[PDB]
């Protein structure tokens, strides 16, 4: 056996969070190190890089030789959920150019300004009818599966078109994608929600209608410009991340708004506040470094460090929104701070569709706790929740939580 000392420079990644809002131990030492890059051992072993600093995020984001191929042999994939989805056509955010925009394209009119502003009435009507139901069903609740889920479900169903009458099935089935600990569970939760778009496809092809998917099939699918499988793909992507980042977010910022009254009271007594606290929000919270996964195809120097053509790269962006040379005091949740340029949504072309759908949600969900649930307190001790580990979005399954009758 080993007998010798165990110190390593090229640490596992990812890290597991122990506590909601701060950086996993080990992230902090990347963080501290010098350089944009750091060494690290993936689950099978492999070597990959880490991009741990903010303009050098920004720079790789943007360098298209680092590719989104997930199909790519040497892709950083952190967890064996990964080798799961090689069958079927990825979405546009596994593609690159010209082929990611001319997917992309397809679908950014469901996600201008103009339209998520008409969706405030929407938003609003949702966020209230869950909370009305909420408060009415007991003095206790888990905000997660009674709250922080079905709000941006149905507000992401609508915009699809897919029934949400069928939301057991569907949320089901996106919750055993995105949290699959192995290939084989991923596989049947992936083929499940496949095959139930899929008969979706069939009935808008029959009797057209309204939503994202049904335009898609009306016009792109039926001039040949998607594959069948490229739909299907491309609607399981924004169902997925329409429900689950939400939700992430919302769980995960009352408990961070809980454990920093002061700033809660103070965000409660100033709603014009609340744009810029859910942008800290975000930067503190950086749910998504899962999504940062990048193959460099041609050689990339780096400040002195090279990245060898065929190297995965992961991007994590919750380290670089830690950087203090853009965010004074990093560490500090500041919700009066300016948290402009965080990447807690990307960079460059593939920056998240959805960005401004998730802030008006944010936004909304916010007022709708300050004005509906002031005295909302979490049920049990923050030691007593379970935070998802590192290999998937970050959040918790269950948040319980109580309030004055
Ligand atoms: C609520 C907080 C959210 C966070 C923190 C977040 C985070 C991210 C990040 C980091 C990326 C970049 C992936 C990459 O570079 O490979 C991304 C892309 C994407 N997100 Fe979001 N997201 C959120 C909400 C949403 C919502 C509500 C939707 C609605 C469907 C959405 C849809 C997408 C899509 C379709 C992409 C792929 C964009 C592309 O590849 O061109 N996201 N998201
Ligand atoms: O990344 C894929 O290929 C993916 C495929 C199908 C469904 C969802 C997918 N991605 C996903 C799922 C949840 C949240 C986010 C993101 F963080 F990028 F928004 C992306």
């Amino acid at each position: 056996t080993a007998t010798t000392p165990q110190t390593t420079d090229a640490p596992a990644f990812p890290s597991n969070r122990s506590c909601p809002y701060q950086l996993p131990d080990g992230y902090a030492q990347l963080r501290d190190t010098p350089g944009p890059l750091h060494r690290v051992t993936l689950y099978d072993g492999r070597q990959a890089w880490v991009v741990t600093k903010h303009e050098a995020a920004r720079k790789l984001l943007g360098d298209p030789r680092l590719s989104s191929n997930r199909t790519d042999d040497n892709f950083p994939a952190t967890s064996p959920r990964f080798e799961a989805v090689r069958e079927s056509p990825q979405a546009f955010i596994g593609l690159d150019p010209p082929e990611h925009g001319t997917r992309r394209r397809m679908t950014i009119s469901e996600f201008t300004v103009k339209r998520i502003k008409g969706m405030r009435p929407e938003v609003e009507e949702v966020v209230h009818g869950f909370l009305d139901e909420m408060l009415a069903a007991g003095p206790t609740a888990d905000l997660v599966s009674q709250f922080a889920l079905p709000v941006p479900s149905m507000v992401i169903c609508r915009l699809l078109g897919v029934p949400y009458a069928d939301h057991e099935f569907f949320q089901d089935a996106s919750k055993r994608l995105v949290q699959s600990t192995d290939a084989q569970s991923a596989l049947t939760a992936r083929n499940d929600l496949a095959g139930y778009l899929d008969g979706l496809i069939t009935q808008f092809q029959t009797e057209p209608g309204a939503g994202l998917v049904g335009a898609l099939v009306a016009d792109q699918l039926a001039n040949g410009e998607i594959d069948r499988e490229e739909l299907i793909s491309t609607a399981m992507l924004l169902l997925i991340a329409g429900h689950e980042t939400t939700a992430s977010m919302t769980s995960l910022s009352v408990i961070t708004l809980l454990d920093h009254p002061e700033q809660y009271a103070a965000l409660r007594a100033d709603r014009s506040l609340v744009p810029g606290a859910v942008e800290e929000l975000l930067r503190y919270l950086a749910i998504a470094d899962i999504a940062g996964g990048r193959v460099a195809t041609a050689d990339i120097e780096v400040e002195g460090q090279l990245i060898r053509a065929g190297e995965g790269v992961i991007v994590v962006n919750s380290i670089a929104n830690r950087d203090g040379t853009v965010y004074e005091d990093p560490d500090a949740l500041d919700i009066h701070r300016s948290a402009r340029h965080h990447l807690a949504f990307g960079f460059g072309v593939h920056q998240c569709l959805g960005q401004n759908l998730a802030r008006l949600e944010l936004e909304v969900i916010l007022n709708a706790l300050m004005d509906r649930v002031p005295t909302l307190r979490l049920a049990v001790p923050v030691e007593q929740l379970v935070l998802r580990p590192g290999t998937t979005i970050q959040g918790v399954n269950e948040l319980p939580v109580t309030w004055h009758h």
